[PDB]
């Protein structure tokens, strides 16, 4: 009647289904308890997969309805957007990965509970269906994924329809008119950039002085600003949100000031999208019951091998500190399990990129030249335009740079920004050598193709170690 | 008018333009002879700009004129074709390349000579203008950068107007109605399928069973052949070629036959591209007077320091052997020159990479499952379709696979083979991560972005590594 496993993972986000999927292959009798009706967590149903999805799509209409397709000879008249379709596209991906999963689990000999699950015991997990019954899992390890969820802000309340956050940004039924975002972060820059392109007046509302949210150097985060900015996107940053009212009008009067207070507006949007972040998500678990105490931030701390205080317990994820990414989750649950299959868990987060999927695209993998002046670290920079690399102008994509950062005497990769074309594919490379400890001069030295966005890396580096790249 | 000078390259190619520039940063008085009115050689005014460009825009078109946007919800009316504005981005493109080329010889003080050079003595070039002062370069190194020129096709005379080659070709006035192209190679392949997508009864003849040319993947040209028949591309594998005449049509009739006998057909079509491959240029050179002789394939021989019989000339290029790439005579013409300022020089042509640059794109570096069976090596296979990538599934492009071999004792990557979307630049991360001697674990163990096209790299040398992957 009870369920006996030996690793129970509480989540089917990416930090929890793949390590569900490891810890299978590794011979472990796997258990996954997932409470949502669909599989993938937050990036497959309301995360990275719908928002990406969207902002393709979106890129190729504003392509459509701009000179862009003219501009090489695609001529046509009358472009228009079915909404419909473009959604459907988007659940129709969703679904289908959402499927995928399910495969996965069932030939990697996974089970699968759909309950809430709080931690009964040291050994055991009890998953509450929907229908009330309780199905009792006794385990020799418990792996927490329970994942994240939205911060609200104080004040407003995301009623998915007019009021919204990701999740209801990701599903609305017809372009706004008018979009006031809050944050201007990653999530909140790329949502912005789908409906601006689809006919919306987006303005974006930011406390802080920098676009693209922590981690981003501020030379590029102010040349993508810009970009953006001659697209249609609209920022109000170093500006503060006072308050908000649902105006019987139908639209949402949204009240700003400044963080110093000196200047106080008021703007009008049909659609609100409060993305001011992300927090971890840790209700209704029992860590009360079991003795763990969160952090300031609400966060399991965990140690190398990532387990809490009580050993037998592991946690992984968005729910543990580091960067919020789904790759970061992937791979933590997949070195935590082998940790438990004993192996040496060393993760290195400077390694861990990160990727804004908006058109330029802006992605980058180390530390921003803010970061080595804080940690003193004198470096070089190297730096090779778009407008320079061959595949760029014979795309005719030639916004943004490569920059290269390197320190001085050692000549090593210290961090690697992109901002244009094949950003996103290109920091796996820059991950890649950071993790083979690589040079300026090491990766300068390697063939790169021709013509590809590549050699805008490769010439980078090259203004790094040799001070002058080739054709810049 | 003497020119005294240190190295001396003739040629304006990829390898010696890239050279020039180097060897004037390293502190030589580089000298540069060019023939044409326009640098950058074959690639840049004839060859892999022009080719890459029109790909891009037709690939463009398909999409519009088909099903591609309106599945995504873009809905246009009519759309039409102006030839004569999408050659334009062509010539655009090629004609800002070629001005950047002589913005960086001006900056890095290279001498730019325009004649047509040939080797007056040990130490001395002469560059004969059409018209002009006949201009000595007293030099203490020569590279030959001359390249490569279009292999005819005995019995068929090109005519560059209805008997197209590679020019002739990329520079057509209209799409014509039926085409036909002589070798499904690379440059075949990819012409042939720019005016299939802009409207044409496009077939290939080639006398060998696979397309791609030499070194591409039998398995991998088998499913890029699946994937193009279904494109509208049409493939007359193993047929040899008897024939072509021009009728007072101005149609062109080609006499096909079976290579090893029977199936006799005649074709009409309106433009016959001749793409057979590309040979060496060596001629007007004075190679023989100085006594180089050259190979059977009128290649020069060269040593590891990229030097001919007498030490002072130097060659590098399609002139020498080694795949006929841009990039690989870039690589050559630098590690050249340094040699010339001390410096070890050292080529691995396996660690080479080749791009097919279409939709879907082909793009593969090492050793081929033939090759590694033709060297008596023992691999390990690992796939990763692309209809499981999240980033392929979200865009829609849910067509090809990654396919990785490695040794089944060392787990070293040997070969790495592409075929879907961006793998023209997710090649250069295992170009990186050959030259770095990874093993199959090695790049498994990396953190990929999610969601990216590189995890199908990563997944697929997890799927050798381990056996079995993550997402399937
Ligand atoms: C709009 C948006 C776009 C994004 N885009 C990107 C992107 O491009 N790249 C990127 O790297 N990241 C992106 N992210 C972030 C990414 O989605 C998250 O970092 C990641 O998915 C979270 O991993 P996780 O498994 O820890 O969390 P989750 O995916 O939230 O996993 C938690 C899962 O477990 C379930 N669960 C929780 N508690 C219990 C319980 N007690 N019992 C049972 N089940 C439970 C939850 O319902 C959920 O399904 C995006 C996020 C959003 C919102
Ligand atoms: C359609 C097409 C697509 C291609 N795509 C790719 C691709 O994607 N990637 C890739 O790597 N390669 C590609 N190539 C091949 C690429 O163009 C060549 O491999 C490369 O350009 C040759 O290098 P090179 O240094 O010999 O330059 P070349 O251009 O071959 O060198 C010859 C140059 O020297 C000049 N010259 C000749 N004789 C003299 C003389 N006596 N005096 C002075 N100047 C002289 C010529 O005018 C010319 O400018 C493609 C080729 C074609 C036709």
């Amino acid at each position: 009647q009870p369920i006996d496993a030996d690793v129970t993972v509480i989540g089917s986000g990416p930090g929890g289904y793949v390590a569900a999927i490891k810890a299978a292959q590794l011979g472990f009798k796997t258990v996954c308890i997932e409470k949502n009706e669909t599989l993938g967590g937050t990036c497959l149903n309301v995360g990275c997969i719908p928002s990406k999805a969207l902002l393709n799509n979106s890129h190729y209409y504003h392509m459509a309805h701009g000179k862009d397709f003219a501009s090489r000879g695609i001529e046509m008249s009358e472009v228009r957007l079915n909404l419909d379709k473009m959604m459907e596209q988007k659940s129709t991906a969703v679904k289908a990965l959402t499927g995928g999963i399910a495969h996965l689990f069932k030939q990697n000999k996974v089970v699968h509970v759909n309950g809430y699950g709080k931690i009964t015991g040291k050994n055991q997990v009890t998953a509450t269906k929907a229908d009330g019954g309780t199905q009792v899992i006794d385990t020799k390890n418990i792996l927490i994924a329970t994942g994240s969820e939205v911060t609200p802000f104080p004040g407003i309340t995301i009623d998915e329809d007019t009021i919204v956050s990701s999740t209801g940004a990701l599903s609305l039924k017809k372009v706004p008119e008018k979009m006031v975002v809050i944050g201007a972060g990653v999530i909140g820059v790329e949502l912005g950039s789908v409906w601006q392109r689809l006919g919306a007046d987006v303005t974006a509302v930011e406390f802080l002085g920098h676009v693209g949210g922590v981690g981003i150097d501020m030379e590029i985060s102010k040349n993508f600003q810009r970009i953006l900015q001659k697209q249609g996107f609209k920022f109000k940053l170093n500006t503060k949100v006072t308050g908000a009212t649902k105006k019987s009008d139908g639209k949402i009067d949204v009240s700003i000031e400044a963080a110093s207070g000196g200047k106080a507006e008021v703007i009008t949007c049909d659609v609100l999208l409060v993305c001011i972040g992300r927090r971890p998500f840790t209700k209704n678990l029992g860590l009360e019951e079991l003795g763990i105490e969160l952090d300031p931030r609400g966060r399991i701390p965990v140690n190398t091998r990532f387990q809490t205080k009580i050993p037998n317990i592991y946690a992984t994820g968005d729910v543990v500190a580091g960067p919020m990414l789904a790759h970061k989750a992937e791979d933590e649950g997949i070195i935590c399990v082998e940790g438990m299959a004993g192996g040496a868990v060393h993760i290195d987060y400077n390694c861990v990129p990160s990727v804004i999927y908006t058109h330029p695209e802006v992605a980058w993998v180390g530390k921003s030249e803010e970061q080595l002046k804080e940690e003193g670290i004198e470096y070089k920079v190297g730096k090779f335009p778009f407008a320079a690399n061959s595949r760029a102008k014979t795309n005719a994509d030639t916004d943004g740079m490569v920059k290269i950062l390197g320190q001085k005497s050692t000549d090593r990769v210290l961090g690697a920004h992109i901002l244009g074309p094949g950003a996103g594919e290109m920091v796996n490379e820059a991950a890649l050598a950071l993790e083979y400890g690589a040079s300026c001069e090491d990766i300068a030295r390697v063939c790169h193709a021709h013509p590809t966005l590549s050699e805008a890396f490769r010439e980078a580096n090259l203004a790094a170690s040799f001070g002058k790249s080739i054709n810049f």
